[PDB]
């Protein structure tokens, strides 16, 4: 199977696919090590790499290349956050074709206009939608619509019926989004989501809510986290680089650390040995 | 002081200098704040963050893009790993003033060959030396000479006839490497170096050697924390993936992280409130 | 004199500043050559050589890194098309610092919305404006605001108000467009021209307008050859596969082209061969 | 047909191949247009274009990425100049596999050594051979071995030697290159070449050898025009910029130039016609 079938196999089977976030192919490696489905190739993430507020400040350019690298490091679908394609339908079409030959099996796109109405028209919604799967090449290629009314605070109501919009445009699972610190916004919407595509999730605020949980709503097909990986790289750090210049060396916190020989298998040293050995003559 | 002159400043005042590796802005940002002098621009970092070997697999462009977007981020100096020199003296000509204008303070080279004798000829190195010193514009740039002689096994003699021959060609410190797991290799050179300019480390393999048993090597004028940085990224982003899909979820280890809040306050939230505020009209 | 302050001093002192467009950096030094005062980093030609549609299609670093590339090559001012930002003045305050980086001395952005109000609001753009000013570290690099007004249609007035709120919000100059095929609407608007600074013109479509009849007009400060480039190359290397084609080799046609010495003169080969001389051992 | 049999293809049919340089996407799609059977990636042409020295300074990257680009504009195959791999047969094997990934049908490398032995030993370029062809995904993409032993002066009994040593290594088929202003050296080697693959000829130092000639010789299967667009360029870039500044406009030069509108259907303007009034709501 392909990445694209991997991926569509899952939302067609039933299965919950579990996605994490990577702002570097390393992580990302470490990701499918950990046992995820795929990669979310998150904007959030890699402009925080970045040390860049997470406002379309990095090139796209910049997230494109590293799709790619990430790519060719995972054997696991990657889905890649595009955010609201760069521009209008016409953007999105030339868009669309350079992440998918990049290597990304999916791409998210949100109905948020572009810079800073919260959101763009219905139709013209739809219209980016439509212009992403006729760009796209391979029919397996995901597009997942991302509806950010609840965000935006415009109700319930019209947030079935972007969702809904977006479905009948083409798009093959819906990301819903939602800022209550409780999930009983997000619940009430899965709850009374009638569209025959799957939902999206990225349960980043409601951190009570489980995979379990999640895999209980039959109507949720993927799970996302959203920028765990980001995190848990900063407080590590940051907290290395303290006791370092507390302790004035690295001899105590040497020992607590992957060793280096750990860092260079996780750079593929093996694949190296082998060329090495049957090629450098 | 411009970033070129803190870092002569210290190397002419005979403060210890410290360094710390970075593999990102994010992390560099992070350095700069745990309190390091400078930050080390490390390819064998870089290379790993993008899981590919410390062979000279990353292109060129690549590092200097990273050093780019690192320069531009934090306040302290960078100095930068450029390896060999991606070539010979013509090469490190047309190289250096790239590395310059990225906004490094500093460039490391070493004298091995390239592709995998151990190392190139004295007078070659001395050559692309010269050329390093004679490409940049600003003199308080750096040049730093990187002897791999220990490492080859040719022994201390040529080690120190190399880091002489180095410094007579120009460059303004002599990073001296050694594999012996104990710091007794080093220690010798340090106390033999008749040398003028001023020495560099990166304990990494004898970590038993504080800040302070270096301090008090007046030979020495830079420390460099080589690899802890993504050491300290990997055992965590492990550990986390590894909680998650074992306790299917982040209810458990949500607790434990930095705050989604913690990272856009990194990402430079504050400088981007007030554009907002100031411009957005 | 620094780029930005030769450019300054030729608004200043009130010569007439000649601007020829380049899509890469060997037709930028051609441009030096022949004598322009500097070089248009235009957004059309770049996005022409790539054949893509000039609306937005090409990535923004794919343009910063090309007059990175030109600022590099040349020694005459460098003059940047952003088209409208990228954004909004959060984007164009992030945006304008890198390109100020990249060595241009002046950066063109439009009172277009962006994607395809045919532009944006007053206010909005005089705060665009404002961020741009802000955002610049040397007071010498010049900004410049284009009216497209006159090309939207809604007329001489409104295209006065805009130049008048834009020269307010602090911009150093602006550019005027005009579709008609005849220079009479431009010529209209430069004679009822009220503001206090320097007026852009980019008479492309009316080739009849000399740079004798646009140097009568005391308001213009810089004229621009907005795609002579691209078009030149254009016909000319289509003309060269034709023959190539038709004569079934190059017989006939490698004798009316430059030589191929000549070609390794404009790469820089003296600069390369003092380098080698001098540091290659 | 997939480029990479197209190609293939046409080195098994027999029919002679034509080739032509091209420093970017446009010019590539006009040699596409005038009916070249593919496209050269032309090291020397591209680094021209950046009026730098062809002697590895460009970045790789840079190439890389150029290949990308012209692929995706191209219908017909792409032929890409590695130079000498960029390092030693690791180096070969992470290379190759980018390349084919950018979408090039093919790669060119030389036995020269990197940097300025004119040439690497034989068998260490065997391997460099091996480490490209066991690199390739698809067994159609391929490898051809430039065999510089003539410009070395090591003579035509080394030349065979190398070119034949190559082939077994597995290079689908042999550049050869010459020296001489007169095509002696060149067709006395096709006369003797007794290695079973195709030989290519770069007769750009032999103008007087037609395609006719070259087709005459059943041993040559690609004929590859190395440097013709960039010089095509520098010529009527070159002349219309002195005639510019020698009329002081372009009244007299705008006449003679391809149309602004030709330029944006080269662009692609016709299917941004059909995306925006297909998907721009
Ligand atoms: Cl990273
Ligand atoms: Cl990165
Ligand atoms: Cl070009
Ligand atoms: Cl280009
Ligand atoms: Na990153
Ligand atoms: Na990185
Ligand atoms: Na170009
Ligand atoms: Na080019």
């Amino acid at each position: 199977m392909t990445k694209n079938q991997a991926l569509r196999a899952a939302l067609d089977s039933g299965r919950l696919f579990t996605a994490m976030a990577a702002h570097n192919p390393l992580v990302a490696k470490l990701a499918e090590q950990a046992g995820f489905g795929g990669i979310w190739g998150s904007g959030f993430e890699l402009s925080a790499s970045y040390a860049v507020p997470d406002a379309n400040i990095l090139s796209m350019s910049t997230h494109l290349e590293m799709m790619r690298a990430i790519a060719s490091t995972v054997s696991i679908p990657l889905i890649a956050d595009i955010d609201t394609g760069f521009g209008n339908a016409v953007n999105v079409h030339y868009v669309v074709p350079q992440y998918e030959a990049a290597g990304a099996s999916a791409i998210v796109m949100e109905d948020k206009t572009f810079p800073k109405q919260e959101l763009v028209r219905i139709e013209e919604f739809q219209g980016k939608i439509a212009a992403a799967t006729a760009a796209r090449a391979d029919r397996d290629f995901v597009v997942i619509a991302r509806v950010e009314a609840l965000i935006a605070g415009l109700g319930q109501q019209e947030a079935v019926r972007r969702g809904q919009a977006y479905e009948e445009a083409g798009a093959d699972a819906i990301l819903i989004h939602s800022r209550q610190k409780t999930p009983d916004e997000i619940l009430a919407f899965v709850k009374s989501w009638p569209g025959k595509v799957p939902l999206v999730l990225v349960p980043t605020a409601y951190p009570q809510l489980t995979e379990a949980d999640i895999a209980a709503l039959s109507k949720v097909g993927i799970v996302i986290y959203g920028n765990h990986a980001i995190r848990a790289a900063v407080g590590a750090v940051r907290e290395v680089f303290a006791r370092i210049r507390r302790d004035g060396g690295i001899r105590e916190v040497d020992a607590a650390l992957p060793s280096v020989k750990e860092i260079i298998e996780l750079q593929g040293d093996e694949r190296m040995r082998a060329v090495e050995a049957r090629y450098l003559k």
